[PDB]
């Protein structure tokens, strides 16, 4: 027993991380088959990123102009082409460590790990979930650019994140590996923010199905609600409402614990009206929503990759 | 900028990792060169567990007693060794992925990262501290024995930790890498208490400065204190004593913020006297200790 927040194995995604330079500027880059792909911004100076035009920056740029490092190797650039926010190189060389992969686009609640790299280089693995406002609670610092977020299922590596950016109030911002930009915002050097953040509910439903499995079951009560009308009540807390898509995930937890889903919605909904009144669940006065149904089981079970 | 609970990447202890079986025993090994390393109670029956006379069991094993695989691969076993409670499998295949390593006994207060594996697979990754009374608040089910803690400088891997136990808290106990037990544990089938946990104040510390460094400072005061006059109040609230190393090892973060050591402490005395009144420190509701100054500075130099 014992409920943590924890990473996938990095081990296959560290066998793909490269360092990208183009002039004086490095960042990382990931190294899948014959492509490495990486963000744009490696294109442009201190100066070019205050109001950039990247397809005039990159017409300016040929294959000679990058380098691609593993370590130390170089892996020689054969072709590029930019795809939205990302810069797809091909070298001349197949990755041997390429893993199988899949590229994705998450939705906000969905959880993920993070390989922080810098110059090429992992230095450390942590969970993130991606917050209602599109951001990221991460923790990068100069040279993280390019580090990806990845869940895996069995031997496959979904890759979901690329990072770009952090925000003024220190929360970050980045890609999928296709180079759309999750929420609003743009890869230039422009003060940018975030909406307001809510409250993840499928999560928190996730963490209370936890709960009732852990034998901390004092929270449930004795009504059930429609999931308009929870969802209604639920923004006026600043929680997200539900989907169907979010109803669907939380099926294996209300089957392992008899616990139906739209009953724990109306037991959440009092906790939402009512508080705590001074009492925990799992140890804690507040309501974690960092974890999804997914997080749940595969920790309760003990799933390998 | 941010802060988060961060491992170190585990692929250079995933490529080590070997599943043992010995009898109806199945559970994870550590393959470095020709040796595989895993708890010496795989060899027991459940009868056997409640007193274990080890050296007694082991001789009443052969080496085809023990099967090891590694992926779908069998390696065999050619000769055997006990070390406390680790067991040496010598086999006739080298690891190719045997990364530069060491082995190493941590300190109370120190992390490393755990790498939980089921039968002889990876399943996640996540830091731990080892907490003063010798335990580890992990994540470990059925067959996660055998596996590893360690931390990672430069490209040398250095092991730690070998998970054994889990306790009737739900807090876990394991050995080094020599097989000797953290705390006053011992691998039978009992239940078994630790000792009081207390705070790792040092940890704290650090944690606070963290807050600073990413812009927060509610909990600071304009009060200073004594190393001693401090200390007396970490001892009343089941903290840690803090010593002038502790002090020492605190200069960067101190130098960073110009917050000074005493100062923070003053914060800190404040905020067991007084509580959080429902407010966080960088999403928490308590005062959390399981990042040590190292940990701190790797996310939050030049910040
Ligand atoms: C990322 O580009 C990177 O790591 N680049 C390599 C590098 C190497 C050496 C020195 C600096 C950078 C970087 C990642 C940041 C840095 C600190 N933590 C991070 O997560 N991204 C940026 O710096 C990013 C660039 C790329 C796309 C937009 C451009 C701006 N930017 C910002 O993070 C940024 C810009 C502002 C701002 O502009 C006036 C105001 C407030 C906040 C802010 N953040
Ligand atoms: C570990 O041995 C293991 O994973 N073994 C393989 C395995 C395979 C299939 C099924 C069960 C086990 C195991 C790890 C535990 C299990 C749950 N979470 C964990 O961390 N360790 C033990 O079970 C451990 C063994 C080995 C050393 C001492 C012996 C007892 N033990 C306990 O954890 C234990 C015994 C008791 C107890 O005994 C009466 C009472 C209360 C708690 C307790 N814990």
């Amino acid at each position: 027993s014992g409920f943590r927040k924890m990473a996938f194995p990095s081990g296959k995604v560290e066998g793909c991380m490269v360092q990208v330079t183009c002039g004086t500027t490095t960042l990382n880059g990931l190294w899948l088959d014959d492509v490495v792909y990486c963000p744009r911004h490696v294109i442009c100076t201190s100066e070019d990123m205050l109001n950039p035009n990247y397809e005039d920056l990159l017409i300016r740029k040929s294959n000679h102009n990058f380098l691609v490092q593993a370590g130390n190797v170089q892996l020689r650039v054969i072709g590029h082409s930019m795809q939205n926010c990302v810069l797809k190189l091909k070298v001349d060389t197949a990755n041997p460590k390429t893993p199988k992969y899949k590229f994705v686009r998450i939705q906000p609640g969905q959880t993920f790990s993070v390989l922080a790299c810098y110059n090429g280089s992992p230095s450390g693995v942590y969970q993130c979930a991606m917050r209602p406002n599109f951001t990221i609670k991460g923790s990068f610092l100069n040279g993280s650019c390019g580090s990806v977020g990845f869940n895996i299922d069995y031997d496959c590596v979904s890759f979901c994140y690329m990072h770009h950016m952090e925000l003024p109030t220190g929360v970050h911002a980045g890609t999928d590996l296709e180079g759309n930009f999750y929420g609003p915002f743009v890869d230039r050097q422009t003060a940018q923010a975030a909406g307001t953040d809510t409250t993840i509910t499928v999560n928190v439903l996730a963490w209370l199905y936890a709960a009732v499995i852990n034998g901390d079951r004092w929270f449930l009560n004795r009504f059930t609600t429609t999931l308009n009308d929870f969802n209604l009540v639920a923004m006026k807390y600043n929680y997200e409402p539900l989907t169907q898509d979010h109803v669907d995930i939380l099926g294996p937890l209300s089957a392992q614990t008899g616990i139906a889903v739209l009953d724990m919605c109306a037991s959440l909904k009092e906790l939402l009206q009512n508080g705590m009144n001074g009492r925990t669940i799992l140890g804690s006065a507040l309501l974690e929503d960092e974890f999804t149904p997914f997080d749940v089981v595969r920790q309760c079970s003990g799933v390998t990759f």
